[PDB]
């Protein structure tokens, strides 16, 4: 019925129904005309024929390691690498955003109301003949026969790139910050309200919950002491709510601030090693500044931290699962002469691409034992027992799988991927291939295209049909991998975008933010500066264990 | 004791303290360097000599009709200088914000809480020794005595501007969505999350609310009619809270979505229009699109309705209260290729400053009769004895008082006019010659120098003792008025920006949102981009009575 069922506006465009069987494209600053956008402008035409494919510029970035050694090393060079990255990955991203699971034209309720993930591409109409508007059968495959044909794990796949335990924990850790689907309410909605990089994983997300965190005392956390170690308090002494099955002893129900993070001790290991980080940073700000008081060293150590976060994030966890050659930077500075937007709202497909459970080992390795989900899952006696040491040492030495190439996904998290799958539809994603064009990617033809193999295309050809009603989420595990790499080009081409709107589009990126005195000083400032994982773990872990977000 | 109490860091640089009795001042990106930030750099020496004073540039622009009404003919230029104006006045606002009652140094806390009003200069510490920092005697002057001696009305004084009654209530309903001080918090909380020009006070602050003043048919607001005309619903027939004094009768509850817009018939007068607008719109937009539901006729009126909002605020309320021969333009291309935050947050002091009670006469003459306050207050039964057109006449013919040149003030708010100096103090306020520092201005050497006159300035000299330690609120009621103007300096310098920034900062502002399909096609589109105040009252009362917010 609705005549906009067909996604026939192209290039971005917006499509709008202009009486029940006609519709008319809104071809504002796409650089294209005519009635789908299609055709281009000058200078359109001229830009199209200079844009090296997302493969090419992939090609030249994991190439020629002598020349990026020397770019890296001018710094007038780097900068405007970074810079040009920075900017050309964001222009693809709304902002302010549009669009929700509710609205797929634009409306106020969809811009004002925190409480959704945005969302990319508008929904499906609720009223369109086909799942995907118009093409495919009445119904999707049946999601667990996709599940069990191309998703789950046979044999364990490695990571050719040594991902480890280090970086798969630290993704958990880092994106549950601001992926808390609100179960209440739907899939769609989100539970963190800061849209970004708040470190309410740490903090809480209310004030309420802060305050049961906080020691009250030189700006610190709360914290106890087992062995000779720091470890978060209990919920018996704070009351903060955390999520535990009913059987654990009142000894090891930990607080830490995120309610999810007891779940597993990968989680609970993060969260210890940044409640140690952040007392760590009040001794500092404290001997900086004896007359401040408590509230001020709290405040500033959680704002070094966020800056940390970003550092960390860009300069390490990025690096590494780019793959570059190239050196990133994480410098606001870079981005204090551009158009740049210093706001973020998650997007429900960002939420969606990130589910990274290929990842997962078959055994959790604490090097000595190797632990099968159900003896990992809600253990934390498992950290008491090995300690911080033992488990960074373990974690390094760890591969984590490969997360494209298809067939990975562990069965103990079956019902997430499932889930995964259900939810997309439940949210009327559209599909791979539009999100693809929706990302300057050239549409899929085949699925032989999308796999680069025979089995699993002949595979879902048989269930899809039709490439051009693949889905989302099954195509980005089931993509063929870059080279020697653990995503494919889709995996990279959304989630860059995403994820370096939600890193630059901090305040405290932001030039009112971005100087020494909001970090209590050059002391302070040079703490996000200069940080890494490996310092992360060294100043705060008991011996200082080597670390990586790669298996040597 | 906190040495950063005598505000020595100067043009916007930041203080932080060193230990118990030192400080430091951040010069990052300010221009300047030194111990306080009083050196200029090069380039700044060179903008400090060719920067016009605010009063020359308002000379220039309140002159020379004749070249004016030739440039405001060239779209070249009027644009090149519209564009000029936005950015210029913008660069004066933190965007993201920073700072609240609560918070003198950056804090995320103050980024994140919402419910706080920002405020352009931090609050005075808590522990510095004067109200005022270092300066001062340990108390100010008598609230009592300030509101007495120099701001109550004795003798009626009519705005030599000519802004009428449609002006005054214009400017308080517009600014009621987004200055909504929760008592329950204090002073510095606003109930206002939208923080900027969101139509919450025809639709509602949320969504609970406006259900209940929807109509959900084409996407309407429900109304009632009496005699043969259109007024908002009742507390009865929709159960929407609204403040009203025990003694009003049923069927003169009426609705509308700003719980407070019962107690003035000049409010409950614009509720009307603009309920009235919406409903004009849900009726063009079913036209134009027969197959759309209730929700998007609602939403894409709302869209629109938010854009004639900015239009008209910008192109005739604006516009007249500048005196500017130039005319004004409402154009979001104009900020498409500059460097522009599309966010905002509304300043405590924006709000302290937009108290404009001596605009209000001393009797309402809704022509035929002459009502006192007590008359007037929480009673609608005028509106409906006289009618919506009688009322526009009426309201365009009388002229409203003169803010700026003291003793205007009408007695009958009195306790308002108080308040406001009271919480301006509670809420820790910096004096007013340091709020003009930090707007590029001039400070007063004299009260002399600030009011333009002699009686007021002696009596001024002998409560405050030193210019130095005049407060805000009072000095812009005080202050000596531009020419025939209603206002004086630091009324217009400190009121542009803040009143800008939310005005541009909208989302529908941004590139995004800013084309026809946003608002339901070209149609739509028209309806804001001929949108005045005249039309406004033509297309929506009775007559087409003639309208201004000029007494002619
Ligand atoms: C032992 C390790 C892990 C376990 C036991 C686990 C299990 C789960 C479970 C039970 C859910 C909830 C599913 C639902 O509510 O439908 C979930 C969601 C999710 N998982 Fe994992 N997972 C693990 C590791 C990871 C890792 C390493 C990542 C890396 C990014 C990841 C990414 C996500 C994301 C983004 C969600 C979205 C949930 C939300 O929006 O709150 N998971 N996982
Ligand atoms: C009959 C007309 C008016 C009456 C009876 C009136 C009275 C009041 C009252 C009772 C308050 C709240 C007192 C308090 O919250 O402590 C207030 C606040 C305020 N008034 Fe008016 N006023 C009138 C007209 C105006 C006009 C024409 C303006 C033009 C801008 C204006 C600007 C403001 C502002 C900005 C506030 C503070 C808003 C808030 O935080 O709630 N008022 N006035
Ligand atoms: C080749 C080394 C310098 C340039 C690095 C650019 C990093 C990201 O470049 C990306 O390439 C894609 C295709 O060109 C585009 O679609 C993206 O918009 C762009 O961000
Ligand atoms: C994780 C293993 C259990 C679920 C798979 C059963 C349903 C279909 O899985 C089949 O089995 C083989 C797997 O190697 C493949 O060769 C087939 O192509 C695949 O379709
Ligand atoms: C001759 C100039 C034509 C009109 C353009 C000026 C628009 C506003 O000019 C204002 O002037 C003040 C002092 O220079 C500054 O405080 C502001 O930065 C600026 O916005
Ligand atoms: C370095 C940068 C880039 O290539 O532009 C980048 C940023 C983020 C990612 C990323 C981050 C998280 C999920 C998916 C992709 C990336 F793959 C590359
Ligand atoms: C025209 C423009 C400007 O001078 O830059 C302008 C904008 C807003 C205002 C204004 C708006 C509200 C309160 C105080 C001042 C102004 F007096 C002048
Ligand atoms: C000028 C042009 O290409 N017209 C196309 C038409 O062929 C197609 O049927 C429709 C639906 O996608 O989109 C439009
Ligand atoms: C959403 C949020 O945290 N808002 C907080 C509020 O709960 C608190 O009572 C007040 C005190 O600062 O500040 C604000
Ligand atoms: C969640 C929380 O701590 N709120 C408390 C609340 O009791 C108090 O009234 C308010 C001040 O406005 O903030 C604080
Ligand atoms: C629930 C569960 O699997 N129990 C495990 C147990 O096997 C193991 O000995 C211990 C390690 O400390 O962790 C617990
Ligand atoms: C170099 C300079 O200007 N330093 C001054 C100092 O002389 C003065 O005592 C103080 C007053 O606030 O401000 C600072
Ligand atoms: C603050 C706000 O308006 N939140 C709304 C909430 O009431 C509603 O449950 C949901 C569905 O529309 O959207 C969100
Ligand atoms: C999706 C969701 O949260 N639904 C709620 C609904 O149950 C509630 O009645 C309404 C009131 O605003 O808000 C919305
Ligand atoms: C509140 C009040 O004083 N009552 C007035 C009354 O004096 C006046 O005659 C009437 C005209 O409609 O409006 C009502």
């Amino acid at each position: 019925a609705n005549p906009c069922c067909s996604n026939p506006c192209q290039n971005r465009g917006e499509c709008m129904s202009t009486g029940f069987d006609q519709y008319k494209c809104d071809c504002t600053r796409t650089g294209f005309y005519g009635e789908n956008c299609t055709t281009p402008e000058f200078l359109t035409r001229i830009k199209l024929l200079l844009k090296p494919t997302p493969n090419t510029v992939h090609y030249i970035l994991t190439h020629f390691k002598g020349v990026w050694n020397i770019v890296n090393n001018i710094p007038f060079l780097r900068s405007l690498i970074m810079k040009y990255v920075l900017t050309s990955r964001s222009y693809l991203i709304d902002s302010p955003p549009t669009y929700n699971v509710h609205y797929g034209y634009k409306s106020w309720e969809a811009f004002s109301n925190l409480s959704y993930y945005t969302r990319a591409l508008p929904p499906v109409a609720d009223d369109c003949p086909t799942p995907m508007g118009v093409k495919g059968n009445k119904e999707l495959p049946d999601s667990k026969e996709v599940l069990e044909k191309v998703l789950l794990r046979r044999e364990f796949i490695p990571d050719p790139q040594g991902s480890n335990m280090m970086f798969a924990f630290f993704a958990q850790h880092f994106t549950h910050q601001f992926f808390k689907t609100d179960h209440k309410r739907g899939p769609g909605f989100t539970r963190g309200l800061g849209h970004g990089v708040d470190l309410n994983h740490i903090y809480g997300e209310t004030l309420d919950r802060q305050h049961k965190l906080r020691l009250f005392k030189d700006g610190k956390l709360k914290y106890q002491v087992i062995g000779g170690e720091v470890y978060p308090p209990t919920v018996k002494d704070t009351q903060v709510e955390m999520i535990y099955p009913p059987h654990i002893p009142e000894n090891l129900q930990f607080a830490v601030g995120q309610e999810v993070f007891g779940l597993v001790p990968g989680l609970m290991m993060y969260a210890t090693i940044w409640l140690r980080e952040h007392n760590r940073v009040c001794d500092i700000l404290k001997q900086e500044h004896p007359e401040w008081g408590d509230e001020q060293l709290f405040q500033t150590s959680r704002l070094i931290l966020i800056g940390e976060t970003i550092k960390i994030v860009i300069e390490d966890y990025v690096q590494h699962l780019s793959g570059y050659h190239f050196k990133l930077k994480f410098d606001p500075e870079l981005l204090f002469n551009q158009q740049f937007q210093y706001q973020n709202r998650i997007a429900s497909e960002f939420n969606t691409l990130y589910h990274w459970h290929p990842l997962l080992p078959d055994t959790f390795n604490i090097e000595d034992q190797e632990y099968s989900f159900k003896q990992f899952l809600y253990n934390n006696s498992i950290l008491l027992e090995h300690g911080l040491t033992q488990f960074v040492e373990s974690f390094t030495r760890q591969i984590a799988g490969r997360v494209a190439g298809g067939r990975n996904v562990p069965i103990a998290v079956q019902a997430v991927a499932k889930a995964s799958i259900d939810q997309s539809r439940e949210m009327k994603y559209q599909s791979l291939n539009e999100y693809r064009k929706r990302f300057s990617l050239k549409p899929y033809t085949s699925f032989e295209e999308l796999t680069g193999e025979k089995e699993m295309a002949a595979e879902l050809k048989a269930l899809y049909s039709d490439i051009d009603v693949m889905e989302l989420y099954p195509a980005l595990l089931v993509e063929k991998p870059r080279p020697d790499a653990i995503f494919g080009e889709t995996m990279v081409e959304l989630g860059a975008p995403f994820s370096l709107k939600g890193l630059m589009g901090n305040p405290i990126c932001s030039p009112q933010y971005w100087k020494p005195s909001t970090f209590g000083g050059e002391v302070g400032f040079k703490i996000i500066n200069t940080a890494s994982i490996q310092s992360l773990i060294c100043n705060n872990v008991k011996g200082c264990p080597f670390t990586s977000f790669n298996v040597q």
